[PDB]
């Protein structure tokens, strides 16, 4: 009833994707990056995290189907050739079984055995040098059991990874062998509390955060950052309060922005919900169709910041 095993692989295979993206980010990004049909970025890094991570989890887990972000569909001739040379660094794989790597991503989730995998989350933050993070999750009739974050920017390079039941813990990137235990903060009043948020203004509504914060008289002001590294934060006590705030009733959140930091939150006694105070419902496929949000917290403060936000919020459409 534990998943030791889908735990030693992750951990594995994340901090291996952090050498990859780290020597990626040793050149210089242009000529590394192209531009999704839907206005989005996407880099050889993330190619080359989701094609070595795929290959990894196929090897071991050969009946797992998994769930990742990216495709080859449309990947420029000169991006792919990047990937390929990075990629063979850590396993000797030819052109053709990359590709076929890159695109095991498919499957809808649902019943049975699914990995769920960012290759690089926050692909902004990663082109800003600034929060970026390697998202890997396990999960099974869509209850996470396993989740764990790369975040190679944050404070010196942090790998946080929690097992359902088990607790929350951190390492360094560089040695996966020696963690600590990690609880979110204690901090009992609003107005005291540090909040974060994503950089992109399209991603969240910070003309709104401001106005829920405000009320919770807030005094500090948001840290804004990319990507899950908003989850692991919270979980190590760095940040109060986290959330995304959508402008509409129609953006279903993606399951690879936020079951591997659900989990270690949860771990590490914390609460996520949406903006309605929904718990997340990672079962009904590829995005969380059922819910509207994101909020995250340590806990203490999670209803009073509902709320708020579900008030603030009750003319979305
Ligand atoms: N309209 C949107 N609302 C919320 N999240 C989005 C939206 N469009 C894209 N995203 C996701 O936001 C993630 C990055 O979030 P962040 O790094 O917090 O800005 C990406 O992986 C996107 O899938
Ligand atoms: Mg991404
Ligand atoms: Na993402």
């Amino acid at each position: 009833m534990s998943f030791d095993k889908e735990l030693a692989l992750a951990l594995e295979i994340v901090q291996v994707s952090c050498k990859i993206t780290t020597s990626v980010a040793e050149h210089t990004l242009t000529d590394q990056t192209q531009i999704k049909n839907d206005k989005s970025p996407v880099t050889v890094g993330d190619y080359s995290v989701q094609a070595y991570v795929n290959k990894k989890i196929h090897e071991t887990f050969p009946e797992d189907q998994i769930v990742a972000e990216e495709d080859t569909k449309t990947i420029p001739e000169d991006i792919f050739a990047k990937v390929c040379k990075h990629v063979q660094i850590y396993s000797d794989m030819k052109d053709d079984e990359i590709r076929k790597s890159i695109d095991l991503g498919n499957s809808t989730g649902g019943k049975g055995r699914h990995w769920v995998l960012d290759p690089i989350d926050g692909t902004l933050g990663f082109l800003r040098r600034e929060q970026y993070a390697v998202c890997l999750a396990f999960m099974i009739d869509g209850d996470i059991k396993v989740g764990v974050l790369g975040c190679p920017n944050f404070e010196g390079g942090l790998i946080v990874a929690a097992q359902k039941g088990c607790g929350a813990k951190m390492f360094s990137v560089n040695d996966i062998k020696n963690g600590k235990d990690i609880h979110v903060s204690t901090t009992p009043k609003t107005s005291d509390m540090c909040f974060c948020e994503s950089v992109e203004v399209s991603h969240t509504d910070q003309s709104r955060s401001k106005t829920i914060t405000e009320r919770l008289q807030v005094t500090k002001p948001p840290v804004r950052m990319d990507s899950q590294c908003k989850y692991m934060a919270i979980a190590s006590g760095r940040a109060d309060v986290y959330l995304r705030l959508p402008r509409n009733l129609s953006y279903q959140e993606k399951i690879w922005d936020h079951a591997a930091g659900y989990l270690i939150v949860k771990e590490a006694g914390g609460k996520v919900t949406d903006i309605y105070g929904n718990d997340l419902d990672f079962s009904l496929g590829r995005t969380l169709c059922n819910n509207h949000g994101i909020v995250a917290s340590n806990g203490i403060l999670h209803e009073e910041t509902v709320n708020v936000v579900k008030d603030v919020l009750s003319d979305l459409k």
